[PDB]
């Protein structure tokens, strides 16, 4: 679990969005596993606007942060799950690191701010949904 709170927006994994997220929907994209909902309170986070390929993510299944080198946002095949059919997930960045399904929502940050959230994984792999291209989050 986990979310980004920026301005009057809440960014979550689309497959973990609540009834309240859907009732206050701003934007969602199944191909990215993202959903953004509106909030009444002002957020605590800021978004990176950069091309960093290194950063640190929070791994809830280890209660620890880990440093990672990750690929640029790309279209990557993701196997079927209870949440989605087998498809290409877009704007996804992969890295070597530990992850389990419940780790989705953990934030990846670089020196500039929030880069994205955990969305996929594998055997010693962790994949992050990028949010740096969503310029409207800042206004
Ligand atoms: C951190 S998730 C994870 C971690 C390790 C392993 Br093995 C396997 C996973 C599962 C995984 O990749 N997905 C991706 C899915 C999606 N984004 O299409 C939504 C959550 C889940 C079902
Ligand atoms: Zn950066």
């Amino acid at each position: 679990s986990g979310a980004i709170y920026v301005g009057n927006y809440r960014v979550v994994n689309r497959h973990l969005a609540t009834h309240n997220d859907w009732a206050n929907l701003v934007w969602e994209d199944s191909s990215r596993d993202l959903l953004v909902s509106s909030t009444t309170a002002q957020g605590c986070d800021t978004i990176a606007r950069c091309d960093c390929q290194t950063g640190v993510y929070y791994c809830s299944s280890r209660r620890k942060h880990y440093p990672v080198s990750f690929s640029k946002p790309s279209l990557i095949f993701v196997e079927a799950s209870e949440y989605y059919p087998a498809r290409y997930q877009s704007h996804l960045m992969l890295a070597v690191g530990h992850s389990e399904p419940g780790d989705c929502g953990g934030i990846l940050r670089c020196q500039h701010g929030v880069v994205g959230i955990v969305s996929t994984g594998g055997n010693g792999l962790v994949g992050f949904a990028d949010v740096r291209d969503l310029l409207w989050l800042d206004e």
